[PDB]
DNA sequence: TCTATCATTGATAGG
DNA sequence: TCTATCATTGATAGG
């Protein structure tokens, strides 16, 4: 009964009892051992949510490269989908994400990402801010997306209706028009230094 | 020695401890008083945290409603500046925040943002959509640049590079960047709907 | 606005 | 991979 049997039955108390029901001694019970123990498999909580937030992108978030001959405007939309799909698959999986340091697997994904912005117009810099922005974006959409449909009138006229259309898709809307909002803000200023 | 007082040194408490030493018990002993004393002016934690997020806001967050006559474009930059500089006066602040749910009390201020929209060429999805996403990137961005801040070798070159941009500013130019992308994202937009 | 007094929970000794 | 055994911490009785 590996350490990776653990990170298991952890990411099934994750959607059962949310990032705050996710304790020691329930995972313990779920794994059919006694608590302490899990000290032997995992440093401790933080190396555990860590290893939650790795898995579960490790697990759904296959779209982390460009494929060949991808143009950036679709690399960044199917990457951000893919991020965003990912962390929705697991109640919390925003706030678990959001906790963890980035990982150092990952510094080959992430400066191909970089380099294949400098192919496509971008400087470094503008490349980075591109990137940065659509996953802060999609960061603060599901995060709130999650709290808003966790959490277990008298609203004036445009706010009324305005709730009714986020509750209506979840924000699924909305966050696909955010992003394209970033990526043609991103073209018009790459139109606007080549002129 | 007001419940008024109690938020103060609360604040006073996160500045200096962060969220996570935030404790019942340090508040008092700052309070000059004893623990359950505390929940004489407090629900609990949950409520004294909410009253932190607002007072926050209520405290720096100053331009939440658009100057007569300033164009939707001035408005989103300036509200969200206000935002993401509110949030940055208090260690943890974006985090705080994350965690409250939204005030009934800004229920006039909320409506009166979107009514504004509706005037400068916005639906109302669309311009719920353009307030949406641009809080959602300033959450984003303040939450990891202040998971980036605090935190108490052989990484590739634009990676290496990269870090050096984030690490100079802080986030700042990347933040003013992704905001003036998601403006001229929503320009684009809106004089392609025109036409 | 103080006094016990808890219950939950992460974690270490110790083998 | 089990046995005490803690220390931290939010919270309620009870007046």
């Amino acid at each position: 009964l590996n350490r990776e049997s653990v990170i298991d039955a952890a990411l099934e108390l994750l959607n059962e009892t949310g990032i705050d029901g996710l304790t020691t001694r329930k995972l313990a019970q779920k794994l059919g051992i006694e608590q302490p123990t899990l000290y032997w498999h995992v440093k401790n909580k933080r190396a555990l949510l860590d290893a939650l937030a790795v898995e579960i992108l490790a697990r759904h978030h296959d779209y982390s490269l460009p494929a060949a001959g991808e143009s950036w405007q679709s690399f960044l939309r199917n990457n951000a989908m893919s991020f965003r799909r990912a962390l929705l698959r697991y109640r919390d999986g925003a706030k678990v994400h959001l906790g963890t340091r980035p990982d150092e697997k990952q510094y080959d994904t992430v400066e191909t990402q970089l380099r294949f912005m400098t192919e496509n117009g971008f400087s470094l810099r503008d490349g980075l801010y591109a990137i940065s922005a659509v996953s802060h974006f999609t960061l603060g959409a599901v995060l709130e997306q999650q709290e808003h449909t966790a959490a277990l009138e008298n609203l004036p006229p445009l706010l009324r209706e305005a709730l009714q259309i986020m509750d209506s898709d979840d924000g699924e809307q909305a966050f696909l028009h955010g992003l394209e909002s970033l990526i043609r803000g991103f073209e018009v200023q790459l139109t606007a230094l080549l002129q």
